[PDB]
């Protein structure tokens, strides 16, 4: 089990053995941002309990020149001798430490070694990043990103989240730098050549995951919340306007989360730094957050209702994190949502808390669709699996451990209540603070919420009773894939219900469907309303059928009120058609989040061949009374579906139509739109939406509109000024020329808000021309005009148009190779350039490429869950357009005639 010239390895364990146990690091770096690399060494006082010839931890990397044992309480190491000899496994990232004389239980030691190695370069580990100045300067920060296993690439460690552990940490530096770490600074010293060196208050207890430092030139915005804690937002000197509305929030929501989860935030400061080179969207160490500047960043002139919602939500996210993931921590990334399901659920309590205005609250349901769309095909898997390598713990990022994760949370929220939840909640922070935990305990913590607590009356068996219960529950949520149908039958007042895994791209009858039907089963907290009392009832279905006898016996029932619950109802019989009739007279008479639900559900169950497209276009019907914009939007966002999906192919005739019903009907609300930025968010939201749909259908009016204010905005270089709310619009119809397209390239290198650049970029792929598109890719690649963060997005928003699906897939294919280089393979950018460029594919041709181009990729060494799940999709594509095409062919025909 062994290599690096000859020699056992003494551990051959992808895992670390447990014996050895750090409990605090010394660690000293020291980068050059000139040379580009950094020497750093450390002191890790360990912990043995078995005795040990060997001691293993994680390095990747990292080239190792000194290594030392020494002791204050085993008197064969003290002081200072003696050396160990390295041995170093690669294919695991691990080394060996080799001790000269077994190590003794209970004996505090003390492990020391030297280590260099180049910045790195590309997003992980220790890396360089660069920026661009108003002046048109470029400079050079270097930042750790170390979630979940490149700490090791920056220093050694035992890099397994359950060795929590204090950090100390010194940075030498420059004086054209300061130097950022997760705690304070505590000291700084001047040095004899004149450098300066950095010294950080020890940290609490905490993962290797979540260590952090940087070394800028950036400025700040500070400021203090009620306990006290002060919050600073860096970022590059030219942005510091744009750090406001971000000090504001985070202030507000520190605050928030400290009442509500009754823990204080434990450090004196809490940084949050916009990182100009970034991957993720945002890490979360403690102390010391890093962020997307879009994710941060924020500036009235150009960034949007639906962009401070977007940061407002990260940095809501962020901070959930702090106490979801940082102060408790999973025990092994098996249970990565136990961190990330929370914080993206916490995401919708506090934001509602502290921004009601936002309104939030109305678009969470986005959240749990979205993950509705892959945990309805086979490739899904459960919120809590298996991991090892470190390309499967990437893995685990996905809309399961984080949507899913956060909706069952939801649903739970609403069996409990809110009070006894927040208890819960409280809590479990509380019992498992500078420790670690694992699904199991949340379930405990959650269910044993809080007389009976905590110094022998009736229902106080109830109580342990309900608890055990509602762990009983969620244990199926986490362990079972997808999501269960719920099928109600209506007979008088009988209401019949069966239970059943939702599938989609497989029927009932289909050959398949009953295998996969297997052994799943739920505890789905039901819920319901009818027709003739708006009170709501409550039903655990704990089996495969059962049977409830209705009161009064009236019109429609209505299950899963306001979607709070992780399940799709159907209604066989008329419960269809009460429902789109009630929904066409007196809608009214439905909760907003009822019919939002119901036309998600609808345009579902076509997905399932368990009703036919005409019921679902026939519903839409009623949209020309809707008045909610959520509701709208959805229903909206179907047809517009549709419409791209045609265009995609020729199918003209069919999209043609479409686009005539879509300006035909809608016409009244397209027209009453401002070009503006007036109004509520979901006003502002609801506006861009049906601007973009009717210059995406080219109606000419607003065609015509927008080719003025983007002719105004070029004219009076850069002084007129374009409402947010309508500035994609805008650039991307000024793009269609090679004159709007060239300036607006231009421009993009030259702006200094992220938000526009972002706005740009996408208009500029709204082009028609191969060579333009390809350009971007080309530039892309480069990284030096078009960051490569930017690279999969890029490609996604290009393959996502008739003009450039082919080019996108093309390029992909034809550079894998180089791609790799650029990201891990592993990485969500990885992930979102090979489902971006090919889950839209709805032919059978396609596919055929496709399972070619993964099965290639298989061999050389390279498998990822997401080549399934793409061909699944393609595959649901081809069985919806074969089961449904004709059936949409028909009703729109039938529509353009009565009337
Ligand atoms: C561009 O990335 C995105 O926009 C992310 C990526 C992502 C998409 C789908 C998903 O299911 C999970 C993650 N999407 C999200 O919904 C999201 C929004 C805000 C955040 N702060 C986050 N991330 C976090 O809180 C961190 N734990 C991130 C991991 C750090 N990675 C690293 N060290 N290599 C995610
Ligand atoms: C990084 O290395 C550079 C060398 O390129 C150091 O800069 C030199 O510093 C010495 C004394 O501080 C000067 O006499 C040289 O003239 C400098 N060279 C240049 C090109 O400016 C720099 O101090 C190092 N920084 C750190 C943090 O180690
Ligand atoms: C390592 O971290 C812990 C915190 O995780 C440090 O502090 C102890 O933490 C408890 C828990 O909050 C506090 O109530 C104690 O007051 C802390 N100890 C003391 C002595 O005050 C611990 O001190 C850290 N270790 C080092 C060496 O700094
Ligand atoms: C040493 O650790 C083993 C497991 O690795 C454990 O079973 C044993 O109890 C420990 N030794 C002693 C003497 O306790
Ligand atoms: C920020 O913008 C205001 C005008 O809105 C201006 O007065 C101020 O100087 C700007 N600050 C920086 C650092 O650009
Ligand atoms: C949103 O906040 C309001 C009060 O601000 C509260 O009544 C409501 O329950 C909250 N909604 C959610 C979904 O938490
Ligand atoms: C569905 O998934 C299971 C396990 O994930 C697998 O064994 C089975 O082959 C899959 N079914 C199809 C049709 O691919
Ligand atoms: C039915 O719709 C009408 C539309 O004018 C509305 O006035 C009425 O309040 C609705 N029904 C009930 C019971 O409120
Ligand atoms: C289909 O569209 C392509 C371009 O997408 C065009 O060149 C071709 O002529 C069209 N074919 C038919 C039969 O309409
Ligand atoms: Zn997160």
């Amino acid at each position: 089990p062994v290599a690096t010239n000859g020699e056992r390895f003494p551990w051959q364990e992808l895992r670390l053995p447990s014996v050895v146990i750090p409990l605090h690091y010394d660690l000293f770096v020291h980068p050059n941002l000139t040379s580009l690399d950094f020497v750093a060494s450390e002191k890790i006082e360990v912990l043995v309990s078995n005795a040990t010839q060997f001691i293993i931890l994680h390095s990747k990397d990292l080239e190792i020149t000194n290594a030392t044992l020494q002791s204050e309480e085993d008197s064969r190491y003290m002081k200072p001798g003696k050396e160990l000899k390295v041995l170093s496994y690669p294919a695991h990232e691990q080394i060996a430490l080799l001790v000269p004389e077994k190590l003794t239980p209970h004996l505090k030691y003390y492990v020391a070694m030297d280590f260099q190695a180049k910045l790195g370069d590309g997003f992980e580990g220790f890396y360089k990043s660069t920026y661009r100045t108003l002046g048109g300067e470029t400079r050079i920060l270097a930042v750790t990103d170390f979630e979940p296993t490149q700490a090791r690439m920056a220093f050694p460690c035992f890099d397994e989240p359950l060795f929590k552990a204090n950090f100390s940490i010194k940075i030498r530096r420059e004086s054209r730098h300061i130097a950022l770490s997760n705690m304070p600074k505590v000291k700084t010293i001047e040095l004899e050549g004149g450098l300066l060196e950095d010294h950080f208050e020890t940290t609490v207890k905490m993962s290797t995951y979540l260590v952090a430092y940087i070394v800028c030139d950036f400025h700040s915005l500070s400021g203090f919340t009620s306990s006290g804690v002060k919050v600073s937002i860096y970022a590059s000197p030219d942005k510091r306007n744009q750090t406001h509305y971000a000090l504001q929030a985070s202030l507000k929501l520190l605050d928030f989360y400290e009442k509500y989860f009754d823990i204080y935030y434990p450090l004196s400061k809490l940084d949050l730094i916009a990182i100009p080179d970034f991957a993720p969207g945002a890490m979360e160490n403690w102390g010391l957050i890093t962020y997307r500047e879009t994710s941060l960043l924020f500036d009235p002139k150009t960034s949007s209702a639906s962009d401070k919602l977007w940061v407002t939500r990260v940095i809501a996210h962020e901070l959930a994190h702090q106490w979801f993931g940082n102060l408790v921590t999973m025990e092994w990334w098996n249970d990565i949502w136990l961190k990330e399901g929370f914080a993206k659920y916490m995401e919708l309590i506090a934001v509602n808390a502290t921004y009601p205005e936002l309104q939030f609250d109305d678009y969470f349901l986005n959240v749990c669709f979205e993950v509705i769309t892959k945990d309805s095909l086979n490739s899904s898997r459960p919120i809590s699996k298996p991991a090892e390598t470190p390309t499967q713990i990437q893995e685990m990022f996905d809309e399961v451990s984080y949507n899913k994760g956060a909706c069952i949370l939801n649903m739970l929220k609403d069996f409990l209540g809110e009070e006894k939840f927040q208890k819960g909640i409280i809590q479990y922070l509380k019992k498992f603070s500078y420790r670690n935990a694992k699904n199991d305990d949340l379930w405990s913590s959650l269910s044993n919420s809080c007389g009976v607590c905590h110094s022998m009356t009736s229902n106080m068996l109830a109580f342990l009773g309900e608890n055990a219960e509602v762990k009983e529950m969620m244990t199926t949520w986490t362990l079972q894939k997808g999501i269960p149908l719920l099928v109600v039958k209506q007979d008088g007042c009988s209401l019949r219900l069966q239970q059943e895994r939702f599938l989609q791209g497989v029927f009932q009858e289909d050959p398949e469907w009953r295998a996969l039907q297997e052994r799943y089963l739920w505890h789905i907290p039901l819920t319901y309303s009818t027709s003739s009392s708006n009170v709501i009832h409550r039903h655990i279905l704990k089996s495969k059928t059962d049977t409830l006898d209705l009161p009064e016996k009236t019109s429609w029932v209505k299950f899963n009120v306001d979607s709070n619950g992780y399940y799709i109802v159907h209604y066989e019989g008329h419960g269809w058609d009460q429902l789109i009739t009630q929904l066409n007279q007196n809608h009214t008479l439905l909760r907003p989040k009822d019919r939002v639900g119901l036309i998600h559900d609808v345009f579902q169950l076509v997905g399932a061949g368990r009703l036919t497209l005409d019921k679902a276009l026939d519903m839409t019907y009623y949209l020309q009374h809707e008045t909610s914009s959520p509701a709208l939007l959805e229903g909206l966002s179907y047809l517009e579906s549709f419409y791209h999906m045609m265009d995609r192919r020729n199918i003209s005739d069919i999209s043609e139509n479409l686009k005539r019903y879509l300006l035909q009907y809608f016409k009244p609300v397209i027209d009453r739109q401002s070009w503006s930025d007036k109004g509520s968010v979901w006003d502002r939201m609801l506006r861009s939406a049906l601007l973009k749909l009717a210059c995406d259908l080219n109606h000419a009016p607003c065609i015509q509109k927008a080719a003025e204010l983007f002719s105004q905005w070029m004219e009076s270089s850069g002084k007129l000024n374009i409402p947010t709310d309508v500035l994609k619009i805008v650039y991307s119809v000024g793009a269609q020329t090679t004159a709007g397209w060239n300036y607006l390239l231009e421009q993009y290198e030259l702006s200094m808000s992220s938000a526009e650049q972002n706005k740009i970029l996408y208009a500029l792929s709204t082009s028609k021309h191969q060579e333009k598109l390809l350009k971007l890719i080309e530039l892309g690649m480069e990284g030096k005009v078009i960051k490569t963060q930017n690279l999969a997005a890029l490609l996604h928003a290009i393959a996502r148009r008739p003009k450039g699906q082919q080019l996108a897939w093309d390029f992909v294919r034809e550079n894998w190779t180089h791609l790799l280089k650029k990201f891990d393979l592993g990485s969500y950018d990885i992930r979102m350039i090979i489902s971006g460029t090919t889950a839209h594919f709805s032919s059978k041709d396609k596919l055929q490429e496709v399972k070619l181009f993964f099965e290639s990729l298989e061999a050389q060494g390279s498998h990822l869950d997401i080549f399934q799940t793409v061909l699944e999709t393609i595959t649901k594509n081809i069985k919806w357009l074969e089961k449904n095409l004709p059936t949409l062919r028909t009703w729109l025909m039938v529509n353009t005639r009565h009337h």
